[PDB]
């Protein structure tokens, strides 16, 4: 799957490559935008991690599996 | 069909084409904004949108 | 009527052709920023519809008949 | 005469022909500064503004 | 006198000739921005009038008489 | 002598020449960071500043 | 190895080569997002960051 | 060292070569950031000294010794 | 009806209510792509002197 | 189906649905951008023309049919 | 009546309000951008002078008598 | 896998997912920086018609 | 009285107060428009030196 | 080890980890923006391709081996 | 004294304080500009060096003895 | 010692610390901007290699 993850305040996205399936990206995103952890961590196809403060999260769009 | 999507803050929208109806749309919206909006277009890219950065959704005409 | 709608922190309006009257889209503004609802909804002559978030609104202009 | 509104973080005034005198701008602004504040140009064309996205309105001379 | 008013997250400055002399400029402003009424009001030679919404003013810059 | 005043989400810098001394410069921002903080340029130009939008002020070496 | 922090409302990415491991860095950027995070370069460079100002860190691959 | 201070919705970094030790500013700018003085200054090898409203720092970056 | 003309390296717009037809703005924006200067006039008959080279795009609605 | 245009220094995309196939609007695209003068204009599904002066186009995104 | 002047790479437009008719400003515009070197000048109902580097026109907007 | 675009004078980079491996993408690209049209296709058939001059640059991901 | 010198490309106005008259401000910046630098002087003696080919535009207020 | 490449008219760098020596990387470069003409190309040490436009090239920065 | 030089396409002036007299950095600047090729160089009271690309210079401002 | 280097159509400056005395640096961006490229070591050995035509300008600080 191709995320990109919107930051507020920026024109450029957060773009890579996951190995994980949409559901699992989607429940990730949608649990943490919502249990106000302040950190969202995902993980690309590489190990490459992407710690995201949730409050600067604008969107997150998930491609197809 | 075409739905846009205002980013504040941003200048580029998210466009996509939805396989629902305005009034589905509408209703998953309106419901967000009184903070999270989730939207799949017509191939399945889910959209998880933070509702407090909503500026607009425009929601083009049916078909 | 053109409508225009300036959006906060943007330089881009939102402009569209109304089938409504000024007088009636001055009403759906004006109340729906004085009672607060979270969300003002203008429809174009082709059926378009707009839903704003209207703590987001900088400004609504309303053509001449 | 000409009437000129600054929109925070925005770089385009709003700018219209009013027919109104400075006095009566002048009052609809500073009473609307302590959500809504509505001016109609010469015309007609209505501007509905949101006072906390004001940042200045300046008011040329009278005629 | 020369007056220039900066605006908050604005590049472009407010600037215009005033007959008023610095000291009575500078009370107007100071005054204005500690008893928080809101609104400043400054007028240029020609009677411009420039209504300032206090929170906005990042800076006023008064030239020498 | 040189003073360059930050200003919150702005480019440009407040530049003047200053006749006080670095401590005379500094304990006037210091004072007002801790809302409003006035300087005056050598030639006597004023410089009327809201406390909260100030990012940073550089005094330069004294002379 | 390489790390970069994005900070709101900035284009330019802080960009460092760590000697620490990823589980290291994410231990630190999560402990300080849950108001100050501070990291070091393999060079002994320091970096002092306003948490409240990281929009992301990215950690590279391993080695 | 050189010192480089990001400030916030700044794309320009304030530099400047310092005569202190890596330690001596980091203990400065952390214990600024910390007891939330308000007032952050940090004095260059020349005098040069930068008066920085603390609320507005985005990070600091100290050069090796 | 509704036209908007984009301008070079400006974020903002030009959008009028036009009384001509879409065949009628779209001949005069070809031809004048091919003096320098687009005229347009709006229903009210603003007039809008329009400098070629800074036309990004123009869309013109549907008619009526 | 979706048509995305990037228009040269500029960050907004123009965007409309099209009802003519992939292969026909990028027939249309190329040859517009191999003769690179004047116009390259498109129709929407509506019925609205896109004219675009083709020395301003960046890309043309052309989603699947 | 009202005059707007939209400058190459500006988002702010040039505004004043002129004593001339629609056809006088459209005749001074259209001869200056097709003799397109130099300077277009115009004089509002006050008198200032507006001198505009032709070729950093991007359009002028007149509006109505 | 994953291809980025920058383009000039723009903050917004297009990204897509490439089947086609790293050598097939850059041979593409080194060719078309020497009609000034360069034509990409991403795995689901999207097409990509970048005009070749603003192009900015062109990160290409490790293959598979 | 007032001078307004708009930058190309920039979104700050050079500003200051002129001791000449409109029509002596006027002429020079014609005569300027036509080595590529204007030089102008405001009333305290401070000197601009403009690339003229930066200029935008100049407004240039009521005389006195 | 780090390479930085900033391009013309973006805020933002291309920064990537190369597994080649100053030397090497610096004398690819300047040949690149001296033959000024097509692409300057470079392999990170995963094996990612940087392909660089060079006339967009504003400054190449090549960090301690 | 002080001397301000305005950037093409930049928001930001370089500023510094002269020792030289204001028609000698007039005659340099003058020079320069009219020599558009290369360099202006200036000093500053401190021995700094400004070294500025002419043909980016927007603007220098001169200020007063 | 600090140098500055300014790029044109960027708020961000190149700063580092350099080894080498202001005249070395002085006359190395002067012969430059008379190849199209400026190589510049910092006191670490970091190498800035700048595109000449994209410099604004260079600040050079007091020796030492």
């Amino acid at each position: 799957v191709e995320v990109k993850i919107g930051i507020t305040d920026s024109p450029r996205e957060l773009v890579f490559s996951s190995a994980q399936t949409p559901s699992e990206v989607e429940e990730l995103v949608s649990n943490a935008l919502r249990d106000d952890s302040g950190l969202l961590t995902l993980t690309d196809e590489r190990g490459r991690r992407f710690l995201i403060h949730t409050a600067r999260i604008a969107y997150v769009e998930i491609g197809v599996a």
